[PDB]
């Protein structure tokens, strides 16, 4: 069993179900807790962010988050606090294996988040195999030859700019999906950070088309379940459908409401 | 401003609104983090229970949820693992006033809880308020003083023999109400931790009119809205309404299903 | 997946191997650290001994290494700091399924540890399975009604008395294991905690005759490997055949010594 | 009452009270402890330094020293380990709504401090704040359009350099308060970072001078009580005259002393 | 050099200095932090107080104040939070020598302690000293032939029962020190916490005095530096003369006060 | 004792033994843990590698490692993520006096990385010095003027790059060893982070050479022991022999094996 369980760990499932298609349904984790984050592991997401962006995470509660996830279904993925490649290589050393990168604005950027996640020649992430759990200690066979094939690179486009690079930034090899983040890229088109503006949803549904006509998966956070159903219509392949301090938050706020 | 403060600090709030016969909607706690803590304090209840008995805490984690809490509306109840007079020493010593006593069983036991809570000569309370966050480190005039009154004792009754000692239980002076956990009874009663079943019903509605027929709180946990109504409308004066856990994987699963 | 995942999260894989009588190998886990935990979790083990009476564990430490361990074939034990129907609670509801229950004396204590970790009617474990991770939060269908059956309870024999009273700790239902304790035992067969005295050797090898005749599993630590094989040959179905701090310390201390 | 909480949380009043030029009275906090920060935030200054630069704090015990601090009148500034964006983006949402900047060199400096601080198009804030504390998980209702006023940027001179462009930064809009660090000024300026010396003491208390003389606000650090006494007569509006270690080092310092 | 620090790890320095009649003077430890607690190692105390039972520690924070503490001059004494020969186990086998034991009533419960810090056949200390810091992981040589020596036991008399079985109480072999607690015994003879007044005072200088003539060692915690003094004159050889918690308090609130 | 102690703690013993020519026996620490950190202190090498690059560590992590260090006679050498002057001002700061910057590339960056430790004028190093452990809260005398001849600057060559650079490296004042990666180099080489080719075993032993001939210490890392052996013969004076996970993983493993 032990070596079934090495052989088995390597592969990227979220990766290998982008590739194929499938779409996948996610839920965002801020509540920065090992503890809740095994409890919504059960709940039947295909994957779940591990947000170091804007919940309070660091490379040590990534850590304990991904062993709490572990023996579940559901996939992790993590957000580093920005395109950081010592971050990044910290967070791969601990055995992320999908990144969902912020405020990535052009290809160049793009690419420097790829090489980050790649052994040389093909990037610049640093060596320190029997240190790390991506590894498992050393104990999965052949680690430095087969992990840069199971490196999962999602780029947000958050910006006017971005979206005007879209193009180039889906040229880019090794960007294996493009994000929009909603609130930031209403924000920056001046609807402060309210996404509920035709401007901001026409520009958000052809990002989408245009994702998807590329071969690459879109993806997007959206708590609307109307508009989650409607960007999945429109291809998007890795759809996050809400965020655990919000379920929280209205669930007991509405109980509290109905015994007054 | 901080004599405001501390002139306000070592009031009970909750067991002044019991005494008032004012009903309290409360949350229960096993998250077991001081983050979801300070979340679930802005969502509206009364009250917010954090469980020392079936729940993940210790007098550490207690300690760091009830600073959260502390500048919200919510008022903070702790229970112990068990009625023991050192860990409920060191409960009061971080702050905690209201306790929900888990199996009180008769009398001598409640009495036991109550004289834990009690520095001499009306218990036995040991002395360390220099040390104790209770004082806030001695900055509460005459807290030596004033402590005693502002200690609330909420003793649960679970099994039929707890049942049957209810009048000599309700006999104690400084236990302000009685707790029915309807989960322990129905396993005590042969039903298995399931209390949906019409002779845990009955020892539940009969133990509610009692409690509050001798003056004294009825307490119960209720997931059920309809059951939590009714025991509202039968004189129960604290009651929780859901489990954070729960609302939590049940949204988290809802919402999961929803998108397949 | 999810509902493969809960419908064997329930068995207990320790148990059925010593009911079947499958010898099984295992490591101490004295480290206290989730994160060596996960390290040794995929060094082969049958079982790992997670210390909560020898090594700086608790609640929270012992929930946060049966996270780091679960992905992997090998089974978590876990020793309470005495024989404690509170710390028993706590324990069984952060998922805890086999206990290693120190110094038991008699049949009495043994009886005792069976009903700690059992609902009633047959034992006295108290009912929050909502709270805890050992149902994951009700999301094993019937918790409640297949818990008892996959709780494994093995006891500590290290005295003088206990090896007199074996006979009849053996004759209680629910105890699946005894456990011999060499270091305790010579230390009150007045040895000085040092096993390797003919004497101490016999009554151990005894036991261990006594205890596989009577149907039950043998169990032992030893860092000797020549007395592990030969408890093996006698019969001996749960052996701990070293201890991690003692792996690392004389691992480092060799390497040193090679280099002056 | 929840109502009430929210709408009140909002307001920075620390901001408030050096537009008004209310001197305030600070503490330094190096303890890195959300218990000591309790137990100083009843002490009675108007505000407390968490120190990210020279104590060992990151994003999340700066949260816990926050949520430990809340109920008191003590108000909170939080000093990043540098200028940094992202850094400062985490400090936000974790509810930091006063920063105290290390090593401002010029007016670009303070100028991308100021739009660290500031959602689109004012500033390049990233935007979650349902994730965050900041908003209160998005119970603080309009928060996206109320944050931006509330922030406060104290930048610290540091060096010659920093003095030399000194009204260049008083002209950076959004800049609310300048501190002189006299200890790395006096380093800067060739005294090994002890700043009783005339050359130092006279560059401090021009630049005082200046600060207040543009409207904005001076700040210092300082633990003689003669020269604090000083600064203030000169116009100082933000002057912390202690630091929690210091304080408990030489308190118990000179009681061992005086026992011999 | 490794020989070496085993060589000297084992000796106990405060029992040592206790029994030459060499007066020691203590800070009480309540902020419960390793940080702080090496912070006041080097104020030149000669033993520091860990408070498990007033103050939030646990057998995990005790550790690491004691590896905090260990390369000072200052000896460590540990409080558990009451004479619980489990918990006792746990402290000991973390490293603690030295332990100052509540609310010892009679001569049968300073035994107890007694027994509880020595291995058998002196007492029912529990063996494992592989995983233990006590015997640095089995690196100090014949550490279980030279543990039960180099255990000091310190009971706490706190009660006028207390005070009438004292002469029985220093009758107990291995009590090698008497401590008085004047809140908790004020409190038990109607005085409240407070014991400055005649009655208290008188009790507690004949108790140091027939402490003394025993020829065992007299202990007082005291925040008045006079009455100190005078319990010194009287023959008192290990004073805590003050708490951490309350010189942070009250240091912090004077220099407040002296700005206003 | 406590002025023995203070004159005693600034003295670099690591620094002082590569000035004098004495080879350093290491292990690399990357078990994250002041627990085994201490366990591992007492094993008998000159030197322990603290990695903060490639094993989960972060500055709060470095400081208690260095606390549970501190009596022993083992030094501690702390691997910052990246040549940061931010994140080397904060660990010196809670005490770091030996620093292993990965990735220097050039002089430029060695140099760097030296002023990064030094007090102006000699470099940037920030100064808080009442705030931090380094200066044991300001107990040791003249720390701002005796710190920078203490610090101890070692330089990784990890490239080949690094490689052709190594001449101008070599004459930076301030870099007091330099230490070759052969798993990165191997990398950078086109060998897969296989160091086991003989290219780079002929770079390595050159680079050896020529820093020993610099009059620089030449340090690696290797867990292969005839290969150390054939470094330490070449003039290596730190040279790390083995990595904690690997030593555990590989006995753990072994053990369990030898049991099938
Ligand atoms: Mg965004
Ligand atoms: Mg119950
Ligand atoms: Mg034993
Ligand atoms: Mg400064
Ligand atoms: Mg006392
Ligand atoms: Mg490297």
């Amino acid at each position: 069993t032990e070596n079934l369980y090495f052989q088995g760990a390597m592969e990227n499932s979220f990766k290998a179900a982008l590739k194929a298609g499938r779409p996948q349904i996610g839920l965002w984790l801020g509540l920065s807790s090992s503890y809740s984050a095994e409890l919504l592991a059960g709940a039947g997401f295909d994957w779940l962010l591990i947000d170091g962006e804007h919940a309070p995470n660091n490379v040590q509660t990534v850590l304990t988050q991904l062993q709490a996830i572990a023996p579940y279904p559901s996939q992790p993925v993590v957000r580093p606090s920005w395109n950081d490649p010592v971050q990044i290589k910290q967070l791969l050393d601990v055995g992320t294996q999908t990144l969902l990168v912020p405020m990535v604005q052009n290809a160049d950027e793009a690419r420097e988040a790829v090489r980050a996640t790649r052994y040389p020649p093909a990037g610049i992430r640093g060596v320190g195999s029997a240190l790390a759990r991506a590894s498992r200690w050393n104990r999965i066979p052949d680690y430095l030859q087969k992990a840069n094939d199971q490196m999962c690179v999602l780029v947000q486009i958050e910006t006017r700019e971005a979206m005007k690079n879209l193009p180039q930034i889906l040229d880019v090899e090794g960007v294996d999906g493009v994000f929009i983040g909603p609130a930031d890229l209403s924000a920056d088109m001046g609807y402060a950070g309210n996404p509920q503006h035709p401007e901001v949803q026409a520009a958000i549904e052809q990002a989408i088309v245009q994702i998807r006509e590329s071969g690459k998966a879109p993806g997007i956070l959206i708590a609307n379940e109307q508009l989650a159903k409607r960007y999945l219509e429109l291809g998007a392949l890795f759809v996050a459908v809400g965020v655990d301090t919000t379920l929280l938050a209205r669930a007991a706020e509405a109980l509290a409401a109905r015994f007054g």
